[PDB]
Protein backbone atom coordinates (compact mmCIF):
# COMPACT_ATOMS: atom_id res chain seq x y z
CA UNK A 1 0.00 0.00 0.00
CA UNK A 2 1.41 3.56 -0.47
CA UNK A 3 1.13 5.93 2.56
CA UNK A 4 1.75 9.92 2.21
CA UNK A 5 3.04 11.39 4.61
CA UNK A 6 3.58 15.31 5.12
CA UNK A 7 6.90 15.95 7.40
CA UNK A 8 7.48 19.78 9.22
CA UNK A 9 9.57 21.21 11.26
CA UNK A 10 10.51 24.61 11.70
CA UNK A 11 13.54 24.47 13.98
CA UNK A 12 15.83 27.57 13.04
CA UNK A 13 18.07 24.75 11.14
CA UNK A 14 15.55 21.90 10.60
CA UNK A 15 17.38 19.83 7.78
CA UNK A 16 19.57 17.45 10.22
CA UNK A 17 16.08 16.71 11.93
CA UNK A 18 14.36 16.31 9.26
CA UNK A 19 17.21 13.74 7.16
CA UNK A 20 17.12 12.24 10.78
CA UNK A 21 12.98 11.42 10.54
CA UNK A 22 13.30 10.67 6.92
CA UNK A 23 15.70 7.80 7.80
CA UNK A 24 13.92 6.81 10.32
CA UNK A 25 10.50 6.40 8.30
CA UNK A 26 12.64 4.32 5.93
CA UNK A 27 13.86 2.11 8.45
CA UNK A 28 10.43 1.37 9.85
CA UNK A 29 9.47 -2.25 9.03
CA UNK A 30 8.14 -3.79 6.05
CA UNK A 31 8.39 -0.31 4.45
CA UNK A 32 10.56 1.84 2.46
CA UNK A 33 10.40 5.26 0.81
CA UNK A 34 9.15 5.56 -2.68
CA UNK A 35 9.62 9.41 -3.28
CA UNK A 36 10.60 12.26 -1.34
CA UNK A 37 9.64 15.95 -2.07
CA UNK A 38 11.72 19.35 -2.53
CA UNK A 39 11.93 20.69 0.97
CA UNK A 40 9.84 23.89 1.41
CA UNK A 41 10.13 27.20 3.21
CA UNK A 42 6.89 28.17 3.89
CA UNK A 43 5.80 31.49 6.41
CA UNK A 44 4.70 30.02 9.90
CA UNK A 45 1.02 29.14 9.97
CA UNK A 46 0.39 30.84 13.77
CA UNK A 47 2.19 33.76 15.01
CA UNK A 48 4.47 35.58 12.66
CA UNK A 49 7.65 36.06 14.38
CA UNK A 50 8.64 31.89 14.69
CA UNK A 51 11.29 30.41 12.31
CA UNK A 52 10.14 29.71 8.86
CA UNK A 53 8.90 25.86 8.41
CA UNK A 54 10.22 22.90 6.66
CA UNK A 55 7.36 20.89 4.99
CA UNK A 56 7.64 18.11 2.47
CA UNK A 57 5.94 15.29 1.32
CA UNK A 58 6.93 11.15 1.28
CA UNK A 59 5.76 8.55 -0.77
CA UNK A 60 6.23 5.18 1.28
CA UNK A 61 5.40 1.84 0.47
CA UNK A 62 4.31 -0.14 3.58
CA UNK A 63 2.51 -3.82 4.40
CA UNK A 64 1.74 -2.37 7.42
CA UNK A 65 -1.69 -2.03 8.94
CA UNK A 66 -2.87 1.88 9.32
CA UNK A 67 -2.73 1.93 12.78
CA UNK A 68 0.77 0.05 13.08
CA UNK A 69 2.38 2.98 10.64
CA UNK A 70 0.89 5.20 13.16
CA UNK A 71 2.69 3.47 15.93
CA UNK A 72 5.71 4.25 14.12
CA UNK A 73 5.02 8.19 13.41
CA UNK A 74 4.67 8.44 16.83
CA UNK A 75 7.14 6.94 17.70
CA UNK A 76 9.96 9.02 15.67
CA UNK A 77 8.02 12.17 16.47
CA UNK A 78 9.12 11.13 20.33
CA UNK A 79 12.45 9.99 19.57
CA UNK A 80 13.47 12.58 17.58
CA UNK A 81 11.21 15.72 18.32
CA UNK A 82 10.01 17.48 21.70
CA UNK A 83 3.47 23.61 20.83
CA UNK A 84 0.12 24.08 19.48
CA UNK A 85 0.67 27.24 16.77
CA UNK A 86 4.31 26.06 16.64
CA UNK A 87 7.12 25.89 17.37
CA UNK A 88 7.06 21.83 16.14
CA UNK A 89 10.41 20.58 16.95
CA UNK A 90 8.86 16.94 14.06
CA UNK A 91 5.85 16.56 13.04
CA UNK A 92 4.27 13.57 10.66
CA UNK A 93 1.05 12.92 9.52
CA UNK A 94 -0.14 10.54 7.55
CA UNK A 95 -1.95 11.94 4.87
CA UNK A 96 -3.41 9.18 2.56
CA UNK A 97 -3.07 5.77 3.36
CA UNK A 98 -3.90 3.49 -0.31
CA UNK A 99 -7.29 4.51 -0.80
CA UNK A 100 -8.31 3.97 2.53
CA UNK A 101 -10.78 5.81 4.65
CA UNK A 102 -10.68 5.65 8.60
CA UNK A 103 -11.94 6.89 11.05
CA UNK A 104 -11.14 6.16 14.46
CA UNK A 105 -10.40 7.67 17.70
CA UNK A 106 -6.51 7.54 16.71
CA UNK A 107 -6.79 8.14 13.37
CA UNK A 108 -8.00 9.99 10.39
CA UNK A 109 -7.31 9.68 6.83
CA UNK A 110 -7.94 11.23 4.37
CA UNK A 111 -6.07 13.61 6.80
CA UNK A 112 -9.12 15.69 8.40
CA UNK A 113 -7.38 19.29 7.60
CA UNK A 114 -4.86 19.38 4.80
CA UNK A 115 -7.32 20.28 1.89
CA UNK A 116 -6.59 23.68 4.01
CA UNK A 117 -3.33 23.65 4.51
CA UNK A 118 -0.67 24.56 0.93
CA UNK A 119 1.97 23.59 2.56
CA UNK A 120 0.96 19.93 2.50
CA UNK A 121 -1.36 19.80 -0.63
CA UNK A 122 1.87 21.38 -2.75
CA UNK A 123 4.98 19.31 -1.69
CA UNK A 124 2.35 15.87 -2.37
CA UNK A 125 0.68 17.44 -5.59
CA UNK A 126 4.88 17.45 -6.24
CA UNK A 127 5.04 13.90 -5.83
CA UNK A 128 1.89 12.93 -6.89
CA UNK A 129 0.02 14.76 -9.38
CA UNK A 130 -2.86 12.67 -10.60
CA UNK A 131 -3.59 11.63 -7.15
CA UNK A 132 -7.32 10.91 -6.59
CA UNK A 133 -8.33 10.98 -2.80
CA UNK A 134 -11.20 8.01 -1.90
CA UNK A 135 -14.16 9.64 -2.42
CA UNK A 136 -13.32 10.78 -6.08
CA UNK A 137 -11.88 14.34 -5.15
CA UNK A 138 -8.57 15.13 -6.90
CA UNK A 139 -5.64 16.94 -5.80
CA UNK A 140 -5.30 18.67 -8.78
CA UNK A 141 -8.67 20.26 -8.65
CA UNK A 142 -8.55 20.75 -5.12
CA UNK A 143 -5.17 23.28 -5.65
CA UNK A 144 -6.87 24.76 -8.71
CA UNK A 145 -10.19 25.76 -6.84
CA UNK A 146 -8.18 26.91 -3.76
CA UNK A 147 -5.24 28.86 -5.32
CA UNK A 148 -2.96 28.41 -2.55
CA UNK A 149 0.22 30.30 -3.06
CA UNK A 150 3.16 28.08 -4.39
CA UNK A 151 5.98 27.27 -2.08
CA UNK A 152 9.65 28.50 -2.27
CA UNK A 153 11.92 25.44 -2.22
CA UNK A 154 14.32 25.32 1.10
C1 LIG B 1 2.01 25.24 13.98
C2 LIG B 1 1.43 24.68 12.68
C3 LIG B 1 -0.10 24.79 12.79
N1 LIG B 1 1.90 25.60 11.60
C4 LIG B 1 2.61 25.19 10.51
N2 LIG B 1 3.00 26.14 9.58
C5 LIG B 1 3.73 25.66 8.53
N3 LIG B 1 4.18 26.52 7.56
N4 LIG B 1 4.05 24.34 8.34
C6 LIG B 1 3.66 23.35 9.28
O1 LIG B 1 4.01 22.21 9.00
C7 LIG B 1 2.89 23.84 10.39
N5 LIG B 1 2.50 22.88 11.31
C8 LIG B 1 1.80 23.24 12.33
C9 LIG B 1 1.36 22.10 13.23
O2 LIG B 1 1.21 22.34 14.43
N6 LIG B 1 1.11 20.82 12.72
C10 LIG B 1 0.67 19.68 13.56
C11 LIG B 1 -0.26 18.71 12.79
N7 LIG B 1 -0.23 17.19 13.04
C12 LIG B 1 -1.48 16.74 13.75
C13 LIG B 1 -1.55 15.23 13.99
C14 LIG B 1 -0.44 14.81 14.94
S1 LIG B 1 -0.68 15.58 16.69
C15 LIG B 1 -2.44 15.41 17.32
C16 LIG B 1 -3.12 13.98 17.25
O3 LIG B 1 -3.68 13.71 15.96
C17 LIG B 1 -3.86 12.33 15.79
N8 LIG B 1 -4.07 12.02 14.33
C18 LIG B 1 -5.36 11.78 13.77
N9 LIG B 1 -5.33 11.56 12.45
C19 LIG B 1 -3.98 11.66 12.09
C20 LIG B 1 -3.32 11.52 10.84
N10 LIG B 1 -3.96 11.24 9.67
N11 LIG B 1 -1.95 11.66 10.79
C21 LIG B 1 -1.34 11.94 11.96
N12 LIG B 1 -1.84 12.11 13.20
C22 LIG B 1 -3.19 11.95 13.24
C23 LIG B 1 -2.64 11.66 16.46
O4 LIG B 1 -3.01 10.43 17.04
C24 LIG B 1 -2.22 12.75 17.56
O5 LIG B 1 -2.53 12.31 18.85
C25 LIG B 1 0.91 15.13 14.24
C26 LIG B 1 1.05 16.55 13.60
Amino acid sequence: TVAYIAIGSNLASPLEQVNAALKALGDIPESHILTVSSFYRTPPLGPQDQPDYLNAAVALETSLAPEELLNHTQRIELQQGRERWGPRTLDLDIMLFGNEVINTERLTVPHYDMKNRGFMLWPLFEIAPELVFPDGEMLRQILHTRAFDKLNKW
